[PDB]
């Protein structure tokens, strides 16, 4: 009898019941370091091209906004793009025998222009259809087979949390004064160092970093609060999880990967032009859930006065 | 007397009283569809101008951040800005008779630039003040008629959206596997299709897609989880609900709408340049909210604990 | 032992045991307003360069992202680089006696580029180790000694609101119907006054603007919703407070304030060419928390569940 009315105290003391709880406020703040060297031979509209340059921060990166950043690993360039009309990029759907193939004014999802009803010729007697646009077309080309900026995975993402408890008087950050901020977090031997290597997060998820930064992917990091504030036993710590929120699906119709459409208008020659940069990148999703705990007697009022009726029927038998 | 206990043991059975819930974790990954042609007469500055020119993805919206996008649907522009002085813009505010109606460094809210504190011609003997500022001053003029971009609620936005249940092991995507992802989103025929058009969302919320595309407006997805973890029934599916956060307040004072001032800065003829771009649109904000639910002994004990109480005072009566 | 059952009850009416609570849903709309007049003198590359000009919203901000803003109050130009190779900026890493000192591909979290291997003069005799990068390399100089934007607490940022309640039918937003928009925030004289200048929060907070305002920090709104959904007594309004969620930790290895390289391409010469800007600000993160609370039957039931026996042991004394 009395064994389990020691069941009832323990699930009280483990279940923490007589603790009110509150969920936490997460403030984030973002900085990442590394540089990234391009040097690779990339053919574009049939040509070879040498792309070589260095990458700073500026060149590969933004602000952390909403609580997630973004890094570009790989892209395309199309410049010179103007307003006009021009042969649509040859494909299943592009491609036309006359001109009764083409229907003014259509638009498809894979074409990026409003059909001009024409069938012309993109190259070589092979026709598509006409359509108005940016011009020329991008073209309907894979990412290049390694990552341009392949050196991703070596940057470092540091990370900076302002969690806050409005139940409680209570704030604090995921930085505590005086720590040694030279460091790189590995899950066992610095559990709470916020400098992260991205590579370091794709091999803990269990996620090649390259082949994810060839068509780009969305990451995830998680920061676990089970914060104490009781004088008794106080504990509040970070718990840093991986996750990999990309779908992964590998399906033309659900837009795998991480990708977007940049658009750089410029004039030149008194005309309007637009080079169109395809850009290709990991999003690192930062997802901070927290719990504050405190003692309160009305939570351990109606816990006793669950226990009272179980201690009544327990005495019952 | 049974009949109340089959009414608490209803209580637990329909509230779930048996389980404990946990805050969902959202990520969400959004691909918008479609391209707008742009046909229209517009008069700046007295005289009128032709608006001629497609618009693909990139040239009316950017990436998902914070779990909201933007569609740009009107705009208007003032190219040429550069730093000087100029009269500022004929309004109620702007005018004055002679130079004592301007004082010499002073700035209005409707002002785009500081008082240069002298009166100055605008055009025909009319004057206002004289303000240092991007000259010259954008129009203080409407946005044009029928919205630029008329075309957007045409458009389709692909949500893609991945939750996570922290308590238990439990992930799950919006998007299951296998779907038939040609579809769009209807009430009824097709309450799990992820791909959205605009003017749908803006008719399932009663208000006309044009009327807000003219001066800009916030919409607002919700995306409902009350899945249950549980072995005997689970069930974890999302809610679709759509809800205009836009005040629609309509009052001058209160900043109707959506828009925002974008600037375009370039270098012409050795001088520094200035395109400034008033943009309207609608934002799209994503709201998802979750509860997961599973069996916990404590709360069934603790659940139980009341019970008994409320059986002993049943029992009295 | 009466007087217990009546703390009970106190208990039940003071901690509103008897209403069902929901997390709140939380839309923001932010529009900022004021203009800055930037005239200073500033050193750069060892000669006295003269800024002077004005700077409207759009030279200063960019739209709400996130739940939070951003307000640009002080900056570094590096105009005219260009990818190349060029001696390091001369800093305690980059100064090199030989050729040995400089290890060919080495780059250091400081530098901005590559290393060349090869030891170069910077100016004067005094060498650094070239590296490959955007030339020239981004000056290692302090922000100007009074920001740039100093005036950008005169500025007023307008927040709107609107928090919604899925459990029950109710939603409403920060600005109700028919107030008198023309006011300024006061913690005591204007506590529903949307308007919020911005020094008014770093005093509210006890933190200088002009100080954070030179090297950049992340200010933060808070607004608590204890909304009551009782037909009885039914409030709710918003609670604004301020907090500085800004670490200000003041060592170079955690990036004290707040601040981001931008990134201008521009092609001059038929050359590939980039305008760097360092920029500094104050990042205004806008946090709503919401509880919303009505009649429940159920949970009265157990609150009386553990109340009727915390009344037979109060009765067993
Ligand atoms: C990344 O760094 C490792 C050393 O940590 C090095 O071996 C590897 O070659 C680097 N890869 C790239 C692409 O820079
Ligand atoms: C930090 O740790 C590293 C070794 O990981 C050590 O070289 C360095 O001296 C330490 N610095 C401080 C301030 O403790
Ligand atoms: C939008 O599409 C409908 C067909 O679904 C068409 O009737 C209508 O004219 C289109 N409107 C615009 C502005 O493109
Ligand atoms: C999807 O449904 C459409 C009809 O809505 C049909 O034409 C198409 O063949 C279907 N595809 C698959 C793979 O089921
Ligand atoms: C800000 O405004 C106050 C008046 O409210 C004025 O006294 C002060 O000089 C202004 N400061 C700047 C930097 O504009
Ligand atoms: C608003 O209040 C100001 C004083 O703070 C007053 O001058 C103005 O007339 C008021 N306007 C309205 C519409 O009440």
């Amino acid at each position: 009898h009395a064994l389990v009315f020691s069941y009832i105290s323990f699930a009280l003391i483990s279940d923490k019941r007589y603790q009110k709880k509150e969920p936490l406020i997460s403030s984030v703040h973002t900085k990442v370091k590394g540089i990234a060297e391009v040097k690779a031979e990339i053919l574009e509209n049939g040509m070879k091209k040498m792309v070589s340059g260095v990458f700073d921060t500026a060149d590969y990166t933004f602000p952390l906004q909403g609580n997630s950043f973004f890094v570009m690993t790989n892209f395309i360039k199309t410049e010179g793009q103007q307003q006009g009309l021009c042969p649509d990029f040859p494909t299943a759907r592009t491609i036309c025998s006359s001109d009764r193939g083409c229907k003014k004014g259509r638009m498809d999802p894979q074409s990026k222009g409003i059909q001009t009803g024409r069938c012309v010729v993109y190259k070589e007697r092979l026709k598509t259809c006409e359509v108005s646009a940016w011009c020329p077309i991008e073209e309907v080309k894979d990412a290049p087979r390694p990552a341009l900026l392949n050196s991703a995975e070596n940057f470092t993402v540091l990370i900076k949390n302002n969690i806050d408890f409005p139940g409680h008087n209570y704030t604090t950050r995921n930085i505590l004064p005086g720590v040694n901020i030279t460091c790189t977090f590995h899950k066992t031997q610095n559990p709470q160092c916020p400098i992260f290597r991205l590579g370091d997060i794709f091999q803990e998820t269990g996620d090649s970093f390259s082949d994810v930064a060839i068509q780009g992917g969305i990451m995830g990091i998680e920061i676990y609060w089970d914060c104490n504030l009781d004088g008794w036993f106080h504990h509040c710590r970070p718990k840093y999880s991986f996750r990999r929120l990309d779908d992964k699906t590998t399906s033309e119709s659900l837009y795998p990967g991480y990708n977007f459409r940049y658009a750089k208008y410029y004039k030149e020659n008194n005309v309007e032009k637009r080079t169109l940069i395809k850009v290709f990148g990991i999003r690192f999703d930062i997802l901070v859930f927290g719990t504050g705990g405190k003692f309160n007697v009305i939570q351990l009022a109606v816990y006793i006065g669950s226990v009272i009726s179980y201690f009544g029927l327990a005495t019952v038998f």
